[PDB]
RNA sequence: UACUACCCUUGUGUUAUGAACCCUCUAACCCGCACCACUAAUCGUGGUGGGAGACAGUGUCAGAUGGGCAGUUUGACUGGG
């Protein structure tokens, strides 16, 4: 139950201090970034699609190769591997993820981009950050 | 299908804001209401009560009405016209 009440919704985690408090709130579990973003889900130019690896068709196929695509929502959340992973590799991972989807951007976006953005796990509590 | 969150439509609430509208207040404005003083003054200015009251009045802007008023128009040909 305290697991939703031990993560600090008022702060913005670093990336390292969310992998690292990810691990904790478990009680396995695929770790997971997501994205509420500031473009419009619901038009053919900004279907934010692809796949990525995990470093952390053998290249692709057995690599771990997680999806991302924008839903209608315009939350697009994607895995990064399990809370037994370590955690400079989550980091790894968010930076695969985080570059990946920053350089993969709709050239029609607005002043932000994303709107809300955050971590959560299979039984992860939100944990809210500020892209640094 | 459990459960975690990213959440999205729909409609309930707290708070802060913006408008419209009704009532309430009095402290602005007003009283060809009373009393006091200036003061011998049905003026006026103040003071004290009472009444109305953010209306009215006044200013600006706009719409309707407007011979109440004003300025003007109201052809030529043509076996007169
Ligand atoms: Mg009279
Ligand atoms: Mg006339
Ligand atoms: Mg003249
Ligand atoms: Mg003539
Ligand atoms: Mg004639």
């Amino acid at each position: 139950q305290e697991a939703l009440k031990k993560v600090d919704a008022t702060k913005a985690y670093s990336v390292e201090e969310a992998v690292a408090l990810a691990k904790d709130t478990n009680i396995d579990a695929t770790v997971e970034v997501a994205y509420k973003l500031n473009v419009d889900p619901k038009k053919a130019d900004q279907q934010i699609r692809g796949a990525v690896v995990l470093p952390n068709a053998v290249e692709e196929v057995k690599a771990g190769k997680v999806t991302y695509r924008v839903d209608k929502a315009g939350n697009i959340h994607v895995p990064i591997g399990k809370v037994s992973f370590d955690n400079e590799k989550l980091v790894e991972n968010f930076n695969t993820i985080n570059d990946v989807l920053l350089k993969a951007k709709p050239s029609t976006a607005k002043g932000q981009y994303i709107k809300n953005i955050s971590v959560t796990t299979t039984f992860g509590p939100g944990i809210h950050v500020d892209q640094a």
